[PDB]
């Protein structure tokens, strides 16, 4: 029942519209690959904080919240390894209240890794449920 | 060169994908109308703050930032009156850095109105430019 924080690299955030073609995890990974080839992916260092009530994204430097997700807004969290890469990516799917559509977020887990963060967030999701 | 704050009602936030069909202001208004008919629009009271460097959305109660937009992330801001309604809506189009696509936001301007807020934000955009 704690607060933890990890340094991750945010790769991309995109919406799941009703007409995009992103239906599976593999489609989400594919889109990241295409955006990368379009020069639309720039690894941004970020602090990812997991607490009993929310997951927060913060600026490592400023230290100010950039985004905050109550746990009930989180749809799923997975450690995913897309074909082509070798280090798992952290996949987070969320639905902010204020938003019409849910979003997909990909982060590189770095040294501690995507699986550990996924487990921490999943544990937080269960205890909240 | 000041900080101002308005009480508004947030109606909807949706992304401008590359495949949705929302290309004009009228298409954006139309989509709000369709989402409303789908029971997907619930007026949420919010504080909208305009400062020399950002536009911020906050909880009237908690008073905590829900969203923050540096002025350079703001694409446009208009007072729009969709056919069917009689009070102008505040339209804000933004592109967060971390996001793959820009977003459309509609708010009701309430007593002070959408035009005054639009002017305030537009004035802030110019001075920043
Ligand atoms: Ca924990
Ligand atoms: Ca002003």
């Amino acid at each position: 029942a704690d607060v933890s924080q990890y340094h991750v690299n945010h790769l991309v955030t995109f919406c799941l519209g009703e007409e995009d073609g992103v239906h599976t995890v593999e489609d989400a990974s594919r889109k990241l690959a295409v955006m990368d080839s379009q020069g639309r992916v720039w690894a941004q260092e970020m602090l990812l904080r997991v607490s009993p009530s929310q997951v927060t994204l913060l600026d490592p430097v400023s230290k100010e919240e950039l985004e905050s997700y109550p746990l009930d807004a989180i749809v799923r969290c997975d450690a995913v390894m897309p074909r082509g890469r070798s280090r798992s990516l952290l996949l987070l799917v969320c639905q902010e209240p204020e938003r019409a559509q849910p979003d997909v977020h990909f982060f590189q887990g770095l040294l501690l890794g995507a699986e550990l963060i996924r487990e921490d967030i999943q544990g937080a999701l269960q205890n909240y449920r």
